[PDB]
């Protein structure tokens, strides 16, 4: 039917509750803790937090929970959605679970340009757009059927490891500005960088749509884990970053002063 | 049926002048008011129309006139649409009058980051894709079903309180550099924006899905009222507002000079 | 029926080939050609590709390969689609053929934006918000109904020729600043923008929707080569425009270093 075997929509009504759980779960850790990112970056500059100034927390100290909050209201009208199948049994009008990968756009083009800026990486624009551009690709190989879901997949997957390849070259053309008490932080955001992404691109070979292994449920279950991981808890390490690098601008400024008096 | 009672899918063919009619008698004045402040910004500086200079008008100059002949460009589209609902008895394919509140995203982040850019408010963008999620919600809760409809407009409503309280600080947190000749429209804009904001989202529950107090065509007429009291309105109140800046810099600048001569 | 006398869903199962064909040699000319202009904005600045810098390329360097890079991946998925079409006769879900000039939006926006980025021609973002709001005229054009397709027409047709009187101004008020070397790659892309556009406009008038001169599988033959005049070959020209800038600049520094060293 218009419902393939291994979809939620062959669920009967009140046999959702796991992904309402899971859902509701995810939104408030996301929204937690892009309010503790968000807190952090108001109440000072780095570790001790440092009275921020005039101009206050940059703009771009809000883009990384920013995105955390903004994926945890998505992730709770999720759960209303669900809600709605686990009570009338066909989904909510503004359904954000209908368009698999409708969300990760924004979401994405977002942690890039953040990754980009926080350890000016060069090219942030050109980045953020080409990854814009291959999680729209990513949506197609949801809707498109089977021969030209491969055809597309090819091609989103050749530009995220052209991308990928760019990318690591980038931060590791800026390790030696990056100190190494802030490149712990760095360094464990690229592990969810290159690690965790392409994660998100094999989980697509054994994916309801594409094999059956994962049915769309579960796929859905795995994929919140997978934006704990991206999202808030990417921007828990770049947080560190951040606080990292102005608490030694901070030892800097200080020094730079005694000797200025001197 | 899919056409709520109080809907104008209701309404028959033949019964849709008043709603041309406001349409187009809005299209025109929000045209006509972005194309006089489009006039203005182009003219000079200040309100005596000073030569501007190489540079010219700067582009944020701009977004007010945008704006309101974006939403006039818009009620036009609207206008057209509601005739064919005159005739056909069946809207168009492109009717901006089909998803409620998706026109009113564009002109939010444009609007908030207007008043951030004129004001010198801080988080500009920070509000203005507030305002835009915040107006995303909005448009879900005319689509969504009942109950979930209530969740979310409880998150909308949330995020507005919070945005809003926000916002209210950071003009008053600029209301020391702010002169007081200039105060007078930046208080109109103010009011503008905390007493006919509140309205729109309190239509909301009179509203023709929510309650049924106003019909989809009597609510349409108001959010034309509402669209020329924001967008053209506003505008006008924030034309006047960096007229009066300019005109008091190019008087600073002069006095300046004086002082510099002598 | 839903599809009209002259449209490609009228076309059997097996008479795709040549749409095929067309879109997959579009989508190579386009990638390859962006990919020239990567090649060459990254290899050095000028003609002799002059060893870059730290900063390396500015990232509006990479506005003109990307659009062209990107409307060839947008090829790559229309002929995906037009395969489909060959063999199941009925498109993909995800197909960029469905909604005519909605890809317009996005390669449009980007290109004017390039034009005014390299040209330092005022007023960037206006004209290129300017164009996105007349190519989404545009789309409407082909969707909604007669008698309101010509209204609507008419008033993207208003702002086209608005848009456009105002660009030439512009272009012509930096002329006396572009080089005469740099003028003729200059020249040869306002040709291309000043003709090459008005025909996009004329072929609305013949097209499969208005009158029916050029069926839609021809008109999207059409659209093709203008999308390589557009996009492909617009860039070459603009990225010759740059590249004789930067080898004048290149020449300008070396001169102004031997008199500083004399
Ligand atoms: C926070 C959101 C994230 C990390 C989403 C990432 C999405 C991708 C890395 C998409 C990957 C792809 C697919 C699974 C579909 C098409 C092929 C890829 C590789 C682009
Ligand atoms: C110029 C356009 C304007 C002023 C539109 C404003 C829209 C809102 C303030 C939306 C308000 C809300 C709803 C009516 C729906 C969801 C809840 C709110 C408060 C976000
Ligand atoms: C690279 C893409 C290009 C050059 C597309 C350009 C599209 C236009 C110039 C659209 C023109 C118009 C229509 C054909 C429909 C509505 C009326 C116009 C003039 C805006
Ligand atoms: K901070
Ligand atoms: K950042
Ligand atoms: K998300
Ligand atoms: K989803
Ligand atoms: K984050
Ligand atoms: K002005
Ligand atoms: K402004
Ligand atoms: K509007
Ligand atoms: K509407
Ligand atoms: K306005
Ligand atoms: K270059
Ligand atoms: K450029
Ligand atoms: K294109
Ligand atoms: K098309
Ligand atoms: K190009």
């Amino acid at each position: 039917s218009e419902c393939c075997e291994l979809c939620v929509c062959q669920k009967e009504p009140g046999t959702f509750g796991a992904l309402i759980a899971v859902n509701t779960i995810t939104a408030i850790i996301l929204v937690a803790a892009g309010a503790y990112m968000a807190w952090k970056t108001a109440a000072g500059l780095g570790w001790n937090t440092r009275p921020h100034g005039p101009e206050g927390p940059p703009e771009e100290n809000w883009l990384s929970p920013g995105i955390s909050i903004l994926c945890g209201v998505m992730y709770a009208f999720k759960a209303i959605d669900w809600a709605s199948y686990n009570d009338t049994g066909e989904s909510t009008a503004f359904s954000l679970n209908q368009v698999w990968y409708s969300d990760y756009l924004i979401t994405c083009p977002l942690l890039v340009l953040d990754f980009c800026i926080t350890v000016n990486l060069r090219y942030k624009l050109v980045f953020s757009s080409s990854i814009a551009c291959l999680l729209a690709i990513a949506v197609s190989t949801f809707i498109v059927d089977a021969p030209y879901r491969y055809y597309m997949y090819g091609i989103g997957l050749a530009g995220f490891i052209c991308a990928g390849y760019a990318l690591w070259n980038e931060i590791n053309a800026q390790r030696e500005k990056i100190p190494d008490s802030a490149w712990w932080y760095l360094s464990a955001g690229r592990l969810i960088f290159f690690a965790g992404w392409p994660f998100f691109p094999l989980l697509w070979t054994l994916s309801f749509h594409t094999s059956g292994v994962i049915n769309e449920e579960w796929y859905f279950i795995l994929h919140a884990i997978l934006d704990i991981l991206c999202k808030a808890v990417f921007g828990f390490f770049m947080l560190g970053f951040r606080l990292e690098l102005e608490e030694l601008d901070f030892k800097a400024i200080e020094a730079e002063q005694a000797k200025l008096e001197g």
